[PDB]
């Protein structure tokens, strides 16, 4: 046993585990988004950096649960990234409902993962969660949910001049 | 084919994704000797930081990657990241002579690509590869020798102190 | 010959000079795409000086290559310069395409220069066609694509509200 | 006819297309001094910059005079730039006696204008002729003259001491 | 074989050690030519110092080889450095003249050891060559060429009043 | 005779230039103890840097023998610059003790020469001597001495710690 261990639960431990391999999939999805609004017959480069700027704070994410694994005396162990689930993504509205998807996938997994550590009386763990992950969880998927709405205001998917203007004033 | 495509073969595109991955790979690899190092019973925090930079150098050369193959009208492809060669590094010297290893491993897929490319007469790829891989990467394989050779002088894996003294004096 | 040259083939020389003349030509297209876009039955400002800006940068690249020949020993010869395919442009969308045809015949030229200083072993003529030519010319290329892709979007050419858009928010 | 057509001839629009044609015509044989002053065996760097000097501002005169044919609702048409009538141009004094006949043609050719303006009563393009033009060509006429004097003085085109203190002396 | 090598030839290694020594002899005769310039029966101190910079310039070339030689993980090994090939050089022409001379003979070197470079398909050699010594020995040659044309206009060898002047207007 | 040549004896004249070459010797031999401790496998950068310094120093040291060879109307004559002793310096200590018995010979040859100076009765060239040769002479060589001193108490050639951190610690 870890000479820092205390009241931290094998359980746990692999949730964090899996939990990290979760982030890093979302960062990896994310990525991939930045990448196809990036292509030179999609061209709506406010819209890449929002899906390149969410990569970099699920990559962070990732890195906070390696980090919070060392302090507790738990031990990291990595598993393969999977890629997305698709190369290509639509449009800016196609991409949103995805990244919803992705988001409240996430979100779920922690609420788990939070469960599993109230279930086992691990206090430390459930505050982490709390203040570093609930929170800004809650706050993407408002951000993204505003975003669909006013994408579909704005006629999507058939209207290109409305994907121009959300390009423009929703993620400048 | 893409509006902006021109003297960008199919094999050079195909190369520059698998380039990418390999980034990712090693990128990875890193973030797995930062956790190892930061174990409460290896505790080695200025290599451990090390090893951070070096993952987050690799994934911006991923992300370098991608926006290269947009900007010729090529088409990014992603694929699963596999987990690294080992979830332990053993102490700072095996886990450098492991870096050494991974970067020649780089190094020899940027010059394989350098010469198709060559073989495939693009000289804009050729000098993309030049100014922003080729040299860091003879850079990166300097440092890591240098530090190999003072990791041996200052009797690792045997002597903890000098496991000390490296850490304390020759990163950051 | 010049006291100062070396290693500069005739062939070489000759070709510097036709790069010459196809970079004062597109400057001059350029001339007249911003002649166009500022007349009072177009109106469309930010995007003549978009090309006003793109006709200094052509004449600059023709005006590096009278430096190069005359560093390297060589002698400038010129030629009349051609006037435009064009002398309206239709609209944005129709200008972008032939910007993009006219980047693209330049960036072929280019493309030549380097294979006839490859096969003439001219390392030095290789290096400024790398470093001042093929970098921009890959870089405008992309920048005209994703323009094009987006006044497609906007419903060029028959969307008047769709290109003044264009003017106000993708250009400047 | 242009909605904001107003007191502009057909002939005096004709014109001013003729005149644009010859100040870039005058622009490219300035263009071609600085090139053969910057050859390895002429050498004189700053009789070169001010011919490039003056390529600029004929050049800029050029643009001007595109401007304003769209300012009164006029319709520029270019035509191909014929090449300078010479390739090498002697020595400075031979250089500087070709540039004072170019500026005197061009000259004439604003002072035919300013009088078909006046003929046809349009005092618009009057004002333009004397507020923009007239008084920097006799500037440039005078400044040349000077130059041609004190290269005489100088004992140009024999003496090779002279030529070097003028390119150290009296061009800046 | 060193650790850190990788993809570079010993017949590469071996030519660059020629070439350091090569720039170590051009750094010598120009040391020469400074102290010469410096005698009391010359005095053209400014001829002197231009001839310092430039033994200046030479020596960090070859400690640029040095590194390089180590970063690549070559071996350096140092030869006796030759006596310039005169101990008197006459007048500012005749030095000049020699100047270019021994320029086209270091540029020929680098552009030999380009090519061998380029059969062993080592890019990193290549991409060194051109940017830290190609560049510079083209604009070297060129300023050495141009002040030649300079001297022979300005009257050399006879005219003492014209090597008096570029002394005091060509350099420093 | 030169027309500023008082008191200046041929012996020391001769004297001078001899010195001149031993100085330019032992910058050569302290380029080569940089180029050897900036290897991959020795890797002590401080200890390469300080050799590199003293490599300046005795150049600068050759420089201002040329410069007064002038200023008193002797002649610069130079002679070959003969290789280093070694290729290979072994280690720190074995390094510092090669730079000793350097310095001493070098000191001694100044010393041999004040004594010319004193018997020829030129108080000139010994007070240049002692003012510019020989106090920084008796500096140097104690700062030496008291590296070895240092590197033997560190357990040299032995004990690898102790050279790290000499290296760390008694070199800038
Ligand atoms: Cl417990
Ligand atoms: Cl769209
Ligand atoms: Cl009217
Ligand atoms: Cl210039
Ligand atoms: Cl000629
Ligand atoms: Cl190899
Ligand atoms: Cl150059």
């Amino acid at each position: 046993v870890s000479q820092v261990r205390q009241n931290y639960h094998s359980d746990c431990e692999a949730a964090v585990n899996r939990m990290l391999n979760l982030e890093l999939y979302a960062s990896y999805t994310y990525s991939s988004m930045y990448a196809f609004f990036d292509r030179d017959d999609v061209a709506l480069h406010n819209v890449a950096e929002f899906f390149k700027e969410h990569s970099h704070e699920e990559r962070e994410h990732a890195e906070k649960f390696m980090k919070y694994q060392n302090k507790r005396g738990g031990r990291v162990v990595l598993q393969k990234i999977k890629k997305p689930e698709r190369d290509e993504w639509g449009n800016t509205l196609e991409a949103m409902q995805a990244a919803l998807q992705l988001e409240k996938t996430v979100n779920q997994a922690l609420l788990d993962l939070h469960k599993l550590a109230t279930d086992k009386v691990d206090p430390h763990l459930c505050d982490f969660l709390e203040s570093e992950y609930l929170e800004e969880q809650v706050k993407d998927i408002k951000r993204i949910g505003d975003f669909i709405t006013n994408l579909k205001r704005l006629g999507l998917p058939e209207n290109g001049m409305g994907e121009y203007l959300f390009d423009k004033h929703s993620v400048k």
